[PDB]
């Protein structure tokens, strides 16, 4: 409908992390009759400019675009100076430090369920011919220990140990190569957190891809799984399985497990 929202409905908290373009706070949503809404608030601090303000908001009409469960639904903006996006809130914040400091609270059951959440977002952007370009365990938040989503599509923005090797070599990124960098995020939450190619400089990535070298099997993970993920890694794109594919072999890899 109206995104347009009244400033004194918000009241801003504190401040959860910085973007390219001003401190993200977390915050409440207030509205007569109704139960007060946890959001997150994207702050500006060149909004004054016309030409940064739209890209500023650009952002939300990205967000606007999208409504699946697994990703994080805009709410509102304020356009009067300072300008502020309004987004639902995660409360549980961002995956990978969740994954450290839950190691011994999850279980495996868990950690493949938040793998088969976050190929239903992707499915879902793929059914949309959207390309991410920016999956990493990083840009994952959490909304509940047993739901995590997409985090800001603009927040999420080189990450060159998570992308594919034409995204390296050539800039090409597509739907293929958002499954290769799913993998990684896969990895990584298999690993609660770890990071890839940790010590390996950035630009001797690509040629340890090249020569095949792929991040190794993580502790207790199923060799299913494995094997899904180094299908995700195939060199050549056209043999990376697709998102709704991913998301049909996790179903089952979850449901076995649990
Ligand atoms: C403010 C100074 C600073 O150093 N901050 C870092 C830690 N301060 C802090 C946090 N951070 C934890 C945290 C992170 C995210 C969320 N929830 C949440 N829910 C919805 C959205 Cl859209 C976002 N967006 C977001 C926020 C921060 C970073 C990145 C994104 C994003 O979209 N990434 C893709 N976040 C809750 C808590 C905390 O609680 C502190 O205090």
């Amino acid at each position: 409908r109206d995104y347009e929202i009244q400033r004194e409905r918000i009241e801003l908290g504190r401040c959860i992390g910085e973007g390219q373009f001003g401190d993200v706070h977390q915050g409440i949503y207030m509205s007569p009759e109704n139960p007060a809404m946890a959001v997150a608030i994207k702050t500006c601090k060149n909004c004054t400019s016309d030409s940064v303000r739209e890209k500023f908001l650009q952002e939300a009409l990205t967000m606007r675009q999208f409504d699946h469960p697994h990703i994080v639904k805009l709410i509102g903006v304020i356009t009067e100076n300072p300008v502020w996006i309004i987004m639902e809130l995660c409360t549980l914040g961002e995956l990978r430090s969740f994954l450290q400091v839950r190691k011994f609270s999850l279980d495996l059951a868990s950690l493949i369920l938040y793998a088969y959440q976050l190929s239903t977002a992707l499915a879902y952007l793929e059914s949309k011919r959207f390309v991410h370009r920016d999956i990493a365990a990083r840009n994952v938040l959490v909304s509940a220990t047993d739901c995590v989503k997409l985090g800001d599509f603009g927040l999420s923005r080189l990450p060159i140990k998570w992308m594919a090797p034409e995204s390296i070599n050539f800039r090409r990124f597509t739907s293929a190569s958002d499954v290769w960098m799913f993998g990684v995020c896969m990895w990584e939450i298999l690993m609660h957190g770890v990071k890839p190619f940790q010590g390996v400089k950035n630009n001797d990535v690509i040629g340890r891809i090249e020569n095949g070298e792929r991040l190794p099997m993580p502790p207790n993970c199923p060799p299913t799984l494995y094997s899904l993920m180094t299908k995700c890694w195939a060199y050549d794109p056209s043999r990376r399985p697709r998102f709704t594919e991913l998301k049909a072999q996790l179903s089952t890899i979850l449901e076995e497990e649990k």
